[PDB]
């Protein structure tokens, strides 16, 4: 049984680029995940959308030991001003994810 | 730029699983497509969230005029209760896709 989240963040004032290479970057290779979407908001400049899909619940909890994740944690806290949507989902089907 | 699109609908009540069945049948390897994703919602047995990342608008455009895709839509239509939410993004960076 999979695991996804669907997240809503909203940088500090003219620092989503900065944040969205934060989240990326700390994206990289974690155990379990099988996508990871970070995209801009065309009617929002400060808004970050986050989509996750994950093989199951356990390995995103996992995820939190990687030192790569921390880092970005750590570097992107500062850069958060809200967020305002955090929405898990069970995915069940679909394409193009391996 | 990638196009992106983050979707909430609910089914009419006890309707969900059929509706997924034709979402995930009506999206079948349509070109551009690079994440397609259905969900459940453990909050709302009658919620769907749909997430699609397309490598251009026009690529997403391509594929829902499909015949296929909008036999889809039409037949999902009457297990439809409501469309919630519908989001367009553009997605800049990520993995598994």
């Amino acid at each position: 049984s999979m695991y996804g989240l669907i997240g809503k963040m909203r940088a500090t004032p003219g620092q989503r680029d900065a944040l969205i290479a934060i989240l990326v970057e700390g994206a990289s290779s974690m155990p379990g995940c099988l996508s990871y979407v970070v995209a801009q908001d065309p009617k929002d400049p400060d808004a970050i959308w986050i989509t996750e899909v994950w093989d199951s619940p356990e390995s995103h909890k996992a995820s939190l030991s990687l030192p790569s994740v921390q880092d970005a944690i750590a570097c992107g806290r500062p850069l958060i001003a809200a967020l305002d949507e955090h929405h898990e989902t069970v995915p069940v089907g679909g394409h193009g994810i391996g």
